């Protein structure tokens, strides 16, 4: 698959929030309810998307939640709607990104695991409100059901293209 433009996008957030699964879902269209394998170092995978008749390659970087920043064009920040601590830690992740990433990085906040599996503890409203407070786009997602996964990557690609 060829493309018109390419961007580097990195996923960040607490360990366990769903960074690896979210990427597997977008890239492979599947959710493997497999072994929880905590990511140790960063690694990348490519995917090409159509945006306004333009083909956009995303070079997507997974990262460990338990100098890269300065190279990224965009960062997806995830928390887990069923883990209040992951949401409480979002501002710290934002401070880090603001401190170490290019000043012109695109950002997006994702409240992941919005599905039957576990009980929500963070209301969508509270995530909407945090996003509004820092100017970031926001979406709820699920690697398990596929909720808004394609649409989140499409939106960031769209913002980068424009
Ligand atoms: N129900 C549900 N489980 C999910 C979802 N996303 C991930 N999981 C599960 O939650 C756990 C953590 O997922 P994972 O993708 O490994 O998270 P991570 O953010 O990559 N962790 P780390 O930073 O440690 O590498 C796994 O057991 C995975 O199957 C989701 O949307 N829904
Ligand atoms: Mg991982």
């Amino acid at each position: 698959d060829f493309y018109d433009v390419a961007f580097k996008v990195m996923l960040v957030g607490d360990s366990g929030v769903g960074k690896t699964c979210l990427l597997v879902r977008f890239k492979d269209g599947a959710f493997l309810a497999g072994t929880f394998i905590s990511t140790v170092g960063i690694d990348f995978r490519n995917k090409v998307l159509d945006v306004d008749g333009v083909k956009v390659k995303l070079q997507m970087w997974d990262t460990a939640g338990q100098a890269y920043y300065r190279d990224a064009h965009a960062l997806l920040l995830l928390y887990d709607v069923t883990n209040k601590a992951s949401f409480d830690n979002i501002q710290a992740w934002l401070t880090e990104i603001h401190e170490y990433a290019q000043h012109d990085v695109a950002l997006m906040l994702l409240g992941n695991k919005v599905d039957s599996a576990h009980e929500r503890v963070v209301k969508r409203e509270d995530g909407e409100k945090l996003a509004k407070e820092y100017g970031l786009p926001f979406m709820e997602t699920s690697a398990k059901t596929g909720l808004n996964v394609d649409l989140a990557f499409t939106a960031i690609a769209k913002e980068l293209k424009r």
